[PDB]
C-alpha cells in the first residue's frame, strides 16, 4: 500500500467544498467559478478549525465540451492550489483538491470530463501532493457502457498514488447493483478487491421522485461494514425539492419539475441537518452538499445554511466521532444480502421506517438504518471480522422481508422498542437524537426518551432535530429549527397552477436572488416553540452557557413544579441553539 494522502474516518470526517467551472467566462479567457468564490479566498474564508477536515471539490460544470477545456480549467487551479501562501504566516501552505473526473456518464454531448484522460489524473497526482482524490458522480440515469471499466481504473489510479476514488451515485435502475457486477461488468468488483482502502462511496439523493434514499443510503453503510469501501457518506441535494415537485414550503398541489432554481432554493435550511444525521448516526462520515450557491455560499461568503446549519453539524461530528466500523458491527442485528432493486427499492422500508416513498428522513431510529450489499457481492469480509459474531445476515429474498408487516415483525424482535411517540429518535451512549420527520406538512410531533430513570418529553415542529446529552451535572442541549421565510420566491402565485406558470427565475436569476435577498436582507422565519418536559428532577435546574444564531431566539421559559419533581422547558427560537441544563435527580 501507498501512503494515504489524507485521513478519511470517524475522527478525521471529510466536508467536500464544491466550485464548479464557469465555461461562459473560461470562453473569455478568464477562471472563475459559479456564484463568485475562488479557490483561494474560500479555502481562507474557511474557518481554521475545519481546515484539516475540508477539500476543495472541483467540478468541470458547462466548460466547453471538447479537449482541453477541463484540463486547461484543472491544471490552471491546481497549480493556483499549489503556489497558496498563508497571509498570517508567509509560509507555502497547498490547498487539498479533490477533483471532478466523472459524470453523466462522461458523454461528450454532457460533459467536458469526458477529456480527462486515466494518463492525465496520474500525472496530476504525481505532480500534486495536494491532491487527494478523485470524484465520479451522478451516472445513474446514463449507465454509460463502460462506466465499470473506467471505475476500476480511477480506483487503480488513486491506490497508485495513496489518493480517494470518491463515488457519489443513487440506487436508481439498480445503478449500485450494476456497479459491483450484477449485470457481468465485474471489473470494479476485482478492483475493489485490491483497492478497497482507497474507495469512498457515497449516496446521491438527487433522484428523489424515484424513493431510492432508504435502499441507497442501506448499501453505502453494508459496504462499508463489508470492507467494500473503506468508507461511505452522501450528497445531499436541495434539488429534491424540484425532482418531487414541491413548492411553497407547506402549499398545496404539485407543480412538477417546472421551476428548478426556484425549488432548490426552498427546501428548509434545518432538513439538510436532519439528512446529514443518518450519515452520521450510521457510522458514516463525508459529506457534500447542492446546490452550492445555497448550502455553501456565493462571493466567497458563507449562505445562512452553511453557517447555521452545516457549519455547526460538521463541527458536532468532528468533537463526537461518529460511530466506528467496530461499534456499529457490534450494534448491527440483521444484515441483508441481496437486490432492493428486485423488493421494491425505497418501497421496502415505508412504513418500516419512512414515512412515505420519497423522503430523504426516517420515521424512527428503532433499526437505525439496515445495513445490506448488492446480491452480487459476498459477505466473506463481513464474517472474518472479530465484531461481526452475532450478526444475521440474511438474505433479501428470506420469508421474513416479504412484506411490510413481515420486516417489521422480524425486526422487532432483534431491536427492541427505545422509545414512546411518532417522532424520529435514535439514541447512541448518552445522547438523544431527536427530529421531527414531516417533510412539507406542518404538523408537530411529540416523543417520550429516557435516560434511565428520567424522562424527557419533547414537542417539536417540524424542521427541528435536537441532540440531547445526559452530562454528570444535568444535560446539555443542542438545538436547530433554522429556517427562513422562502414564501417571497412564490409571490404572486396563490397556488400551483400560477406557481408552475411564473417567470423561470435562472440559474443566474437565482445567484442574484441569494447574493440581494439571502446573504444580506434575509427575509429569516419566525420564532417558534419548541417544548422539552423532564420528569424526575430534585430542584428548579439552572441554565449555561446559553448562545445560538445573533437575534434568533428568547431566553428559554423555565417551569419546575417541586410537587411532581418537574420542569417544562419553553423555548422560542428560529436557528441553531445550544445551553446546559444543571440539576440533580430525585430519588
Ligand atoms: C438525474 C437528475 O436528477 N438530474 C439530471 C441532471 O443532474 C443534476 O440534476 C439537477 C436537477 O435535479 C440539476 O439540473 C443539476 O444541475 C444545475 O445545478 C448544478 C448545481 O447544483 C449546476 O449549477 C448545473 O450547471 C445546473 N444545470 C443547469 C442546466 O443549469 C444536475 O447536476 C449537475 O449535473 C450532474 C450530471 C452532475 O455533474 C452534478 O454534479 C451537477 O451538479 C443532469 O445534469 C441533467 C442533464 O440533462 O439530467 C438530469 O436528469
Amino acid at each position: 500500500e501507498v501512503d494515504k494522502r489524507r485521513e478519511i474516518n470517524n475522527e478525521h470526517p471529510l466536508l467536500m467544498m464544491p466550485l464548479y467551472a464557469n465555461g461562459e467566462e473560461f470562453n473569455q479567457g478568464k477562471y472563475t467559478f459559479w456564484g463568485g468564490d475562488t479557490l483561494t479566498g474560500k479555502w481562507e474564508n474557511i474557518p481554521d478549525d475545519l481546515k484539516p477536515y475540508t477539500v476543495i471539490q472541483l467540478h468541470p460544470d458547462d466548460l466547453p465540451k471538447r479537449d482541453g477545456a477541463a484540463r486547461d480549467f484543472y491544471e490552471h487551479m491546481l497549480e493556483e492550489a499549489a503556489k497558496y501562501v498563508n497571509p498570517k504566516t508567509g509560509k507555502n501552505e497547498p490547498i487539498p483538491v479533490i477533483l471532478t473526473v466523472y459524470t453523466a456518464g462522461n458523454m461528450p454531448y454532457y460533459t467536458s470530463a469526458h477529456w480527462l484522460s486515466t494518463s492525465w489524473i496520474d500525472k496530476m497526482y504525481q505532480k500534486y501532493p495536494n491532491l487527494h482524490g478523485i470524484f465520479s458522480t451522478a451516472s445513474y440515469w446514463i449507465w454509460a457502457n463502460d462506466i465499470e471499466n473506467k471505475a476500476a481504473d480511477y480506483l487503480k489510479v488513486s491506490a497508485k498514488n495513496g489518493g480517494y476514488f470518491i463515488w457519489a451515485e443513487q440506487n436508481s435502475g439498480s445503478a449500485i447493483e450494476k456497479a459491483f457486477g450484477k449485470n457481468g461488468k465485474i471489473a470494479f468488483q476485482k478492483s475493489v478487491d485490491k483497492y478497497w482502502k482507497n474507495l469512498i462511496f457515497m449516496f446521491k439523493n438527487t433522484p428523489a421522485a424515484e424513493g431510492n434514499d432508504s435502499t441507497t443510503e442501506s448499501y453505502m453503510k453494508g459496504l462499508w461494514l463489508s470492507n467494500h469501501t473503506y468508507q461511505w457518506g452522501g450528497l445531499m441535494d436541495t434539488w429534491k425539492w424540484y425532482e418531487t415537485g414541491k413548492w411553497k414550503l407547506f402549499a398545496s398541489g404539485n407543480i412538477g419539475k417546472s421551476q428548478g432554481d426556484r425549488q432548490w432554493l426552498t427546501e428548509p435550511e434545518s432538513m439538510l441537518g436532519e439528512e446529514a444525521l443518518g450519515v452520521y448516526l450510521n457510522g458514516g462520515v463525508v459529506y457534500n452538499f447542492e446546490h452550492p450557491a445555497y448550502t455553501y455560499g456565493v462571493n466567497n461568503k458563507e449562505s445562512l445554511l452553511f453557517s447555521e446549519v452545516i457549519k455547526e453539524f460538521f463541527r458536532y461530528v468532528i468533537a463526537h466521532p461518529a460511530p466506528s466500523k467496530e461499534k456499529v458491527l457490534e450494534d448491527t442485528k440483521v444484515f441483508i444480502h441481496g437486490d432492493y432493486s428486485n423488493k421494491g427499492n425505497g418501497k421496502f422500508f415505508v412504513n418500516v421506517n419512512t414515512d412515505r416513498e420519497q423522503t430523504p428522513l426516517y420515521m424512527t431510529g428503532r433499526y437505525n438504518v439496515i445495513p445490506a450489499i448488492p446480491g452480487v457481492l459476498k459477505t466473506d469480509k463481513l464474517k472474518e471480522s472479530v465484531s461481526s459474531s452475532r450478526i444475521q445476515i440474511k438474505e433479501i429474498t428470506s420469508p421474513e422481508f416479504s412484506s411490510t408487516q413481515a420486516r417489521k415483525e422480524y425486526l422487532n424482535k432483534l431491536y427492541p422498542m427505545n422509545y414512546e411517540g411518532d417522532i424520529f429518535a435514535q439514541k447512541l451512549d448518552n445522547r438523544w437524537f431527536v427530529y421531527n420527520y414531516k417533510v412539507n406538512e406542518n404538523v408537530k410531533q411529540t416523543g417520550k426518551l429516557k435516560f434511565n430513570s428520567l424522562e424527557m418529553n419533547v414537542e417539536f415542529e417540524p424542521h427541528t432535530y435536537g441532540i440531547f446529552e445526559r452530562i454528570s451535572n444535568g444535560l446539555k442541549v443542542n438545538l436547530n429549527n433554522f429556517r427562513t421565510n422562502k414564501d417571497s420566491l412564490w409571490s404572486n402565485a396563490q397556488d400551483a397552477n400560477q406557481a408552475k406558470k411564473l417567470p423561470q427565475l435562472t440559474k443566474k436569476g437565482a445567484i442574484k436572488w441569494i447574493e440581494e435577498h439571502y446573504i444580506k436582507d434575509t427575509q429569516f422565519g419566525e420564532k417558534r416553540v419548541t417544548k422539552i418536559v423532564l420528569r424526575g428532577i430534585d430542584k428548579l435546574p439552572t441554565i449555561h452557557s446559553l448562545s445560538g444564531t445573533n437575534n434568533s431566539y428568547d431566553q428559554p421559559s423555565l417551569n419546575f413544579d417541586q410537587k411532581n419533581h418537574m420542569v417544562t422547558i419553553t423555548i422560542n427560537s428560529n436557528g441553531n441553539l445550544e445551553f446546559e441544563l444543571h440539576f440533580l435527580e430525585h430519588t
